[PDB]
């Protein structure tokens, strides 16, 4: 069962390490990101309906996105949902075309910014050590059981903390380059 539990801690950890770029992913940088955007919807026929099937984001430049809604008649929807995420943008459009610039940060904000972010970082952390805490009881009541010799428990315990540091090297990779381009002036 060693197999298994190693498995499992790894598809944890990968998936907490996803869960916090997602996270990062909605804090808005002087960057161009279309993910900034994931979460707008729009009322199309009746229904709430997601950015990406009724548009193509993509970065115009590092400091800008472009928006190009499909159905004509879907622009001005768009762009009044782009208003009201309340992400201090100003969308401009033409034709079926919404250009969104990226402003810059003021310091205030981004100091603020940047609390979060670290603050979201430590969650993952805190997740990946709490997987590594379960899988670790885990081997324990395996070894207690006489299931699993003292040395493959050891071995195990090994392993487990290798994944935890990789996971955990991959969030402060994450969480720098975030506050890198949240410093960006």
């Amino acid at each position: 069962m060693i197999n298994e539990i190693k498995k499992d801690a790894q598809e944890r950890m990968d998936k907490s390490v996803e869960a916090l770029k997602n996270n990062l992913s909605k804090v808005r940088t002087g960057r161009a990101h279309p993910s900034l955007l994931s979460g707008i919807s729009v009322e199309y026929y009746g229904a709430a309906t997601p950015l990406n099937q009724v548009a193509n984001v993509v970065a115009e430049d590092a400091r800008t996105l472009a928006i190009t809604v499909f159905d004509k008649e879907l622009t001005q929807k768009v762009e009044k949902a782009i208003m009201m995420s309340d992400l201090g943008l100003n969308p401009m459009s033409a034709g079926t075309i919404i250009r969104v610039p990226l402003p810059p940060l003021t310091e205030e904000r981004r100091k603020d910014l940047v609390k979060i972010v670290r603050g979201e970082a430590e969650g993952g952390r805190v997740a990946v050590r709490n997987i590594r805490r379960d899988a670790n009881n885990d081997l324990k009541a395996l070894l207690k059981d006489k299931e699993i010799s003292e040395d493959e428990d050891r071995k195990a315990q090994e392993e487990i903390q290798k994944l935890t540091d990789v996971a955990v090297k991959k969030i402060d990779e994450v969480l720098a380059a975030k506050e890198k381009e949240l410093m960006e002036v």
